[PDB]
């Protein structure tokens, strides 16, 4: 239960498992790097 969750280990009582073994996702996820762009450049005093 939500009420008893932060006390199980503090009271030294073993939480009860439900599944036989942990469930892993079917397919792995490919994470590519974020894209970074130099979008603008400015000159503080400029002729043009």
């Amino acid at each position: 239960s939500a009420t008893a969750a932060p006390l199980l280990t503090s009271l030294s009582v073993t939480p009860s498992q439900l599944l036989a073994a942990v469930h892993s996702f079917a397919t792995p996820m490919v994470v590519a790097a974020a894209v970074v762009a130099v979008e603008s450049t400015t000159i503080s005093p400029n002729y043009n």
